């Protein structure tokens, strides 16, 4: 679990949205795995507007913060999952991790502030779902 708060957004794993992530819907992306709802409060994190391909994501199932290098926001395959049927998910970004279900809502973050969020694993590999292109956050 785990979810940003920016402005008055809190993103969170579409997968992971509660009742009231949707009572509140700003927008969702199945494709992307991502669900923003309205606060009421005001939230401090800086979202990363750069290009950086390396950062610490936040590992719950090792309660560990790991550096890694990410792939650029892409269009990649993920195949089963109790959460969604063999679909390619847009604005994906693969590393070199450990991701297990739990994972998902751990973000990753550069200097510039927060990347992304957890939203894939296995085989060695962890995606982060991008937020860097939704400059409407602030
Ligand atoms: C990173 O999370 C996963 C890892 C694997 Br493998 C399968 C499903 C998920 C989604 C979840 O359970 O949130
Ligand atoms: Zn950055």
């Amino acid at each position: 679990s785990g979810a940003i708060y920016v402005g008055n957004y809190r993103v969170v794993n579409r997968h992971l949205a509660t009742h009231n992530d949707w009572a509140n819907l700003v927008w969702e992306d199945s494709s992307r795995d991502l669900l923003v709802s309205s606060t009421t409060a005001q939230g401090c994190d800086t979202i990363a507007r750069c290009d950086c391909q390396t950062g610490v994501y936040y590992c719950s199932s090792r309660r560990k913060h790991y550096p890694v290098s990410f792939s650029k926001p892409s269009l990649i395959f993920v195949e089963a999952s109790e959460y969604y049927p063999a679909r390619y998910q847009s604005h994906l970004m693969l590393a070199v991790g450990h991701s297990e279900p739990g994972d998902c809502g751990g973000i990753l973050r550069c200097q510039h502030g927060v990347v992304g969020i957890v939203s894939t694993g296995g085989n060695g590999l962890v995606g982060f779902a991008d937020v860097r292109d939704l400059l409407w956050l602030d």
